[PDB]
């Protein structure tokens, strides 16, 4: 496979590929007679789960060491602790916003909601 | 005031109020006589409401706006109610997605022993 069929099958762009490599995100692909990158299924693994990584909170360098888990013949332990983390971490994400969303619904019923100048949420917010 | 005193006051960096500056999204600073910016209470009032705009989720031209709406004596509560009710509904949104993210991590980990969270995700 050439880069533009792993970009098709993956969703990524070729540039965001040739990123992930570059970074040493993904194993280096192999180049062909003519010095064109050639992909195998590991590479189409790994790019999968640097992207479905990405897609669920995982940032880049948390992603890579998925990546390097991955190919790892060994850590079911370790993974689930990163994991977990990750959940926390959406929680405490989670958590603010309600706050905030708490917080504004609270000004926004004190709000006279008329033509007065008289604003609780433009007041308290500055 | 100088920038270094808005900035410990405001807890914005003085990167930031010069970029609202820039962006014409507050009122601009004075220039004392030896050439530096100075702020008044008034520039103080606005950073602010600009910092926690954007920290509740409001954008960048959200934010300018509520700095004018601020600034105006004939302002509408009606309207200031109106776009806060408005991102009321984004933040919900926003945190239904997370929910949905935390679900999908929750589920992973729980079909996992001490891998079937990488084999899924890869
Ligand atoms: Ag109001
Ligand atoms: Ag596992």
């Amino acid at each position: 496979m050439n880069i533009s069929d792993v970009a098709k099958i993956t969703g990524l762009t070729s540039k965001a590929i040739r990123f992930y490599e570059e970074k040493g995100l993904v194993t280096p692909p192999m180049r062909s007679e003519n010095g064109y990158r050639t992909y195998t299924q590991q590479h189409l693994n790994e790019l999968t789960l640097l992207r479905q990584a990405r897609q669920v909170g995982f940032n880049l360098e948390e992603s890579g060491e998925l990546v390097n888990l991955f190919n790892d013949p060994q850590h079911s332990a370790d993974v689930k602790r990163r994991t977990l983390e990750k959940v926390a971490e959406i929680e405490r994400h989670i958590e603010e916003l309600q706050s905030m969303r708490d917080q504004l619904l609270a000004l926004a019923n004190a709000c006279p909601g008329d033509d007065s100048a008289d604003c609780p949420i433009i007041e308290n917010l500055s």
